């Protein structure tokens, strides 16, 4: 039933996935009052019109489902890039902007959080210069001719005390990931995993984990063969022990419908064969089931950079990992 759309955001709670935002071409925004609601058990769809402080219809956003309450943070929406805070309690649903404490990150998109008891932990971006702190940033020379206000990639990271509300920045150790953005995130115990993203000229293929006790940065080289770097592309956790990564955007502008599971306790990578291999997806969500499987909705199948010839998906695929 929801239309195609790629830029969305997809959280779940293993047996109902909440697809919101994105975009498609017909860069018309999907409706912003919309929220799709997936039965993984079921396979069958239903949207609702929500209310309150109903966020920006936005591509890019970041988002998290805890508790059944829903977190939405950052995006582009028609005006640009946005450092605003949503939440929706869907345990008629109704947004609610918090305005957090602190200093927030600087506006942007494309980002990725990880969820560690009372923290959302984000990381990276791209977006404007920050207007005041910890991390890099480093501008992107194509914005400055595309753009009013030029924009770039960060490697800050940014917690959101959910008992306060109140924005923060950790001491961090260790040497962080470059600036980035369309990485992708994954949260295990207290590791919150990132690999790959675009930098500067690359879409990389580089895995670090941050822990979320110690704040303390780890790069992982996992030996043997690895995935080819790559951005929008999808890393989800499907045990306490695997990672499992779909699709994407490599350097050489190849879209990719590739899959694999990056094994937490032996550090390798393992080739995931699937019946999906004609259907690359970038800039889809994915959300794992409390049964095993792996849920990837929207996406485009090819470069969506060229706007007019946009191949963007509303199809379910489903990975039993
Ligand atoms: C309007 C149209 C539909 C044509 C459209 C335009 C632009 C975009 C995004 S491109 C601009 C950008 O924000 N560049 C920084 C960036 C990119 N990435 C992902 C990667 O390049 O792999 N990570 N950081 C998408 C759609």
């Amino acid at each position: 039933c929801p239309a195609e759309r790629s830029g969305h955001v997809a959280v779940s709670d293993g047996r109902h996935m909440f697809v919101w935002g994105g975009y498609k071409s017909n860069d018309f925004y999907l409706p912003r009052e919309e929220l799709w609601i997936y039965n993984m058990e079921t396979g069958r769809w239903k949207k609702i019109n929500t209310e309150g402080d109903v966020p920006p219809s936005m591509s890019g956003s970041c988002a998290v489902c805890v508790d059944r309450v829903l977190y939405l943070f950052g995006g582009h929406h028609s005006r640009g890039n946005t450092n605003k805070f949503y939440m929706l309690d869907s345990r008629v649903l109704q947004w609610e902007r918090i305005d957090c404490q602190g200093i927030p990150p600087s506006s942007k998109d494309k980002l990725g959080v990880w969820v560690y008891k009372n923290k959302l932990i984000f990381f990276g971006g791209y977006g404007y210069l920050p207007e005041d702190v910890l991390g890099t940033f480093e501008f992107d020379e194509t914005s400055f001719w595309n753009s009013s206000h030029p924009r770039g990639w960060n490697d800050h990271v940014h917690i959101l005390d959910t008992e306060t509300f109140t924005w923060s920045q950790p001491i961090t150790t260790g040497k962080a990931p470059s600036p980035r953005a369309a990485h992708a995130c994954a949260t295990v115990g207290n590791r919150g995993f990132v690999f790959g993203g675009r930098y500067r000229d690359a879409r990389m293929n580089d895995l670090h984990y941050l822990n979320l006790d110690t704040w303390e940065w780890n790069e992982l080289i996992p030996q043997g063969i690895c995935p080819v770097g790559r951005s929008w592309h999808s890393l989800t956790p499907v045990s306490s022990d695997h990672l499992f990564l779909f699709g994407g955007f490599t350097t050489d502008k190849q879209p990719l419908s590739d899959a694999w599971t990056y094994c937490i306790s032996k550090n390798e990578w393992i080739q995931f064969n699937h019946p999906y291999t004609e259907k690359p997806r970038l800039w889809h969500t994915a959300c794992a089931s409390d049964e095993g499987e792996v849920i990837v909705f929207g996406g485009c199948a090819n470069n969506l950079l060229v706007h007019h010839r946009a191949a963007h998906s509303n199809e379910i695929l489903i990975f039993s990992v």
